């Protein structure tokens, strides 16, 4: 499928402890019904996408959905069209809270870890065990934020200023200025990880409160360069692997105009690309983000997205909003 979706509902957080919310929300196979909390004589509204992820308890639950579960049902597959020489997008969507950094970046621990470290370390350990003279690889990351329309390097802690980013008359669009690393094993790129997850929640960041009203992209350039013995030359194959943590899909109150319109505008346009997609068996450039992605999003490009859940009643009318994106989504 060129377009999956996943649904994931989290445990109960803070401020659902502190409000004894019930939990509103019950998955049965690809299915994910929600129940309001104002009319709990109903049947709840269902909605069925390619999985449902149950992880509203913990890894101690024979039933509860995990870290690995997740990657190796949508990042594993997806890692595997990467080597197959096509391009390919995760996207995290949801409410600020609701569990997209989690999924895609989650914790520094053991058993923790999101969709982002352990495709980064399923490739790594695909290419070291590869055995084959005649293939050689390169990986190359980038991190940014995207902000207001600019676009903040994760990379390098002195991003001086906010780089555009501009559409190349014949290469495509790009971010002028940003830093593209060459990484030749896991454990550096892990570095790069935690370095750039380090700079999205400094003590400055809450100013802007960037964390949550930015969108994180992380890209990486994937070449396999095949060697021939008989007729002596190497073949490039350069896939391209774009990793993303949304803003939050609830300021699309306290929201400043512009913030809220262009995570708007961003969210409603990345909605309408990916129903494309789907539909396909577009407007590119009404977004930074969707146009920066634009070659990650074309018909031969496969996209997924993972739409993380609150599961308390308090969140319904947001939780409903998300469940109807990834249901148009498609
Ligand atoms: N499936 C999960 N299991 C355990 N903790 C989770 C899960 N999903 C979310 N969380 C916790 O919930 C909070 C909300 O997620 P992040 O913080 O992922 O928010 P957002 O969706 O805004 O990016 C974090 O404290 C995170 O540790
Ligand atoms: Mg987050």
């Amino acid at each position: 499928a060129s377009v999956k979706v996943a649904v994931r509902v989290r445990p109960f957080n803070s401020r659902e402890m502190s409000r004894d919310s019930k939990c509103i929300i019950q998955m049965s196979g690809s299915t994910t019904t929600i129940v309001n909390p104002k009319q709990p004589k109903e049947t709840p509204k269902s909605f069925s996408f390619d999985y449902s992820y149950w992880s509203h308890t913990s890894p101690e639950d024979i039933n509860y959905a995990s870290q690995k579960q997740v990657y190796r049902d949508i990042g594993e597959e997806m890692l595997q069209h990467a080597f197959e020489g096509y391009n390919v997008c995760i996207f995290a969507y949801g409410q600020t809270g609701a569990g997209k950094s989690y999924t895609m970046m989650g914790k520094q621990e053991k058993d923790q870890q999101g969709i982002i470290p352990q495709l980064c370390e399923d490739l790594f350990s695909r290419i070291n065990d590869t055995t084959n003279d005649n293939m050689s690889y390169s990986v190359e990351v980038s991190y940014m934020e995207i902000y207001c329309e600019r676009v903040r390097d994760l990379l390098n802690p002195k991003n001086k200023g906010n780089l555009r980013v501009r559409e190349h008359p014949l290469l495509g669009p790009y971010v002028e200025d940003l830093s593209k690393l060459a990484v030749t094993s896991y454990n550096d790129i892990q570095d790069l990880m935690d370095s750039g997850n380090k700079a999205r929640t400094v003590a400055a960041t809450n100013m802007n409160e960037t964390s949550s009203r930015s969108h994180a992209v992380f890209n990486i350039i994937f070449t396999q360069k095949r060697h021939d013995a008989e007729t002596n030359i190497t073949t490039e194959k350069v896939s391209k692997i774009s990793l993303v943590d949304l803003a939050g899909s609830e300021r699309a109150k306290g929201t400043r105009l512009k913030e809220g319109a262009n995570i708007n505008k961003s969210l409603t346009t990345l909605g309408k690309v990916i129903s494309a997609l789907a539909e396909m068996d577009i407007p590119y450039r009404d977004s930074v983000l969707t146009w920066l992605l634009r070659e990650n999003l074309g018909g031969n490009s496969r996209t997924a997205m993972v739409a993380a859940l609150s599961p308390a009643d308090i969140n319904y009318d947001e939780t409903l909003s998300t469940l109807r994106y990834a249901d148009r989504a498609k």
